[PDB]
C-alpha cells in the first residue's frame, strides 16, 4: 500500500517549494495511481499567485488532475505536505480517494483528519521534517498571511 | 434572518441558467452579507466552460469573492441551487458561513447537509421547483455528463 509514498511525498514537497518561491504558502500535493504510481497531477496553495479561496493545494492538485471518470480516483492515493481542512477533506470524501498521506500536522490540523477516518478514508501522517520546517518558516515570516489562509 | 433570502435564491437561479445557456451544469449560487444583503460574489458550475473537477457552483462562488479576511464569512449566507455535496459543505464549514440555503435536494443530496447542522451551521431548504426543473431538465438530457459531475 506504501509502494508509491515517498514519491507521492517527494512531489508534493517540490510542489510547496515552488510555490513558496513564486511568492506563495507552501503546501503541495499530487494524485497517484496506486497501481502503477503513475502522477495524475500536482499542485500546490494558489492564494497568492491567484487571488484565490478556494485553490489550496489539495484543490489545485485536482484541478490540475483535469475531467476524469469517477471511477478514477477510487484508486489513488493523495499525497498533501500539510492535514487537510474541511473543504480539502471533503473533496477526498466527495471523489472517494480512498488514501490520503499527509505530510505533517503539527503546524495545522482540522476536524477532517478524523472525519476521513469515520467516513472509512485512511489517513497516513509520516511526519516529514521537509514538511514542517518550510510551512514553520512561512508561519514565523508571514504570520498575518497564514492567518488569512487558514480563514478564521 | 430570511429578509435576503429570495433575493440569494433569485441570483444563485440566474447564475444555473447562465451555465446552462453556456452549455454547462445549472447549478449557480451567492454569497451574500447578512446585515446588509450585498452581494459577495456569485457563480456556477464551471466543469464543461474550463474542464474543471473542483469549480462546483458553490466553490466557484466563494472564488468569485476574492481573497477575504475570514472574519468577513462569519456573517453571511451561502445560497446554492442544490444541495452541497461533501467538498462544499467543507468549504462552508472551513470558511464559517454560518448559513447555506438551498434550492433543493431532490435531484442531489450528500452526507454534507446533515454534516453542516451538526457543524453548527443553518442549513435552509426552501424546495425552489425552478431550480428543480433546470437540474432535472439537465440530468434527463445529459446523463452522462452528470454523472460525471457529481464524481461517480
Ligand atoms: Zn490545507
Ligand atoms: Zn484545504
Ligand atoms: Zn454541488
Ligand atoms: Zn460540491
Amino acid at each position: 500500500a506504501s509502494k508509491w509514498d515517498q514519491k507521492g511525498m517527494d512531489i508534493a514537497y517540490e510542489e510547496a517549494a515552488l510555490g513558496y518561491k513564486e511568492g506563495g504558502v507552501p503546501i503541495g500535493g499530487c494524485l497517484i495511481n496506486n497501481k502503477d504510481g503513475s502522477v495524475l497531477g500536482r499542485g500546490h496553495n494558489m492564494r497568492f499567485q491567484k487571488g484565490s479561496a478556494t485553490l489550496h493545494g489539495e484543490i489545485s492538485t485536482l484541478e490540475n488532475c483535469g475531467r476524469l471518470e469517477g471511477k478514477v480516483y477510487k484508486d489513488t492515493t493523495l499525497y498533501t505536505t500539510l492535514s487537510p481542512c474541511d473543504m480539502c477533506t471533503g473533496a477526498i470524501i466527495h471523489y472517494g480517494i480512498p488514501r490520503c498521506v499527509v505530510g505533517e500536522n503539527v503546524n495545522f490540523k482540522s476536524k477532517g483528519e478524523k472525519y476521513l477516518q469515520t467516513r472509512g478514508h485512511e489517513v497516513v501522517v509520516v511526519d516529514d521534517e521537509r514538511c514542517k520546517k518550510i510551512m514553520k518558516q512561512f508561519i514565523d515570516e508571514r504570520p498575518q498571511d497564514w492567518f488569512e489562509d487558514i480563514g478564521e
